[PDB]
């Protein structure tokens, strides 16, 4: 069983719980406390391995420390809250400090995509994500969108950047 640990970052409000319940549960949940920070485990089969993902949903000792030895981030904004998009800027400064490096498995998640009238268009964030060097993916929590697809490539694009 091969280990990845995974951090979901971005701005309070744009899904972050709600994607990670639905990776770890598969179900949709409407209010999870918006204070709480803790990390889930997940055994999961991707091309073949067997994977342990350990993903701290973020919301700190135990932030800090997975900071610094996580191996791969999530950095999610919702596509109806253009602040959380332009915050993406300061979570992507944050990670490439703490990593001395442009070169860290990221993706750039735009999530809630079931709602209607974005206001961040998909050719915003993926210029945005162009710019960066990394993948953009489209979720919704509610309905599962994607959701599969943002966790399994950040686990590819861990293995692409170092053996695993
Ligand atoms: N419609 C829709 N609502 C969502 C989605 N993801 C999260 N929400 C809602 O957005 C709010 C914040 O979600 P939450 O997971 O707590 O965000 P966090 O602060 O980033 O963890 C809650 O009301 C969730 O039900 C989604 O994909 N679609
Ligand atoms: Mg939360």
């Amino acid at each position: 069983m091969t280990e990845y640990k995974l951090v979901v970052v971005g701005a309070d409000g744009v899904g972050k719980s709600a994607l990670t319940i639905q990776l770890i549960q598969n179900h949709f949940v409407d209010e999870y406390d918006p204070t709480i920070e803790d990390s889930y485990r997940k055994q999961v089969v991707i091309d073949g391995e067997t994977c342990l993902l350990d993903i701290l949903d973020t919301a700190s000792a135990m932030r800090d420390q997975y900071m610094r030895t996580g191996e791969g981030f999530l950095c999610v904004f919702a596509i109806n809250n253009t602040k959380s998009f332009e915050d993406i800027h300061h979570y992507r400064e944050q990670i490439k400090r703490v990593k001395d490096s442009e070169d860290v498995p990221m993706v750039l998640v735009g999530n809630k995509c079931d709602l209607p009238s974005r206001t961040v268009d998909t050719k915003q964030a993926q210029d945005l994500a162009r710019s960066y060097g990394i993948p953009f993916i489209e979720t919704s929590a509610k309905t599962r969108q994607g959701v599969d697809d943002a966790f399994y490539t950040l686990v590819r694009e861990i293995r692409k950047h170092k053996e695993k």
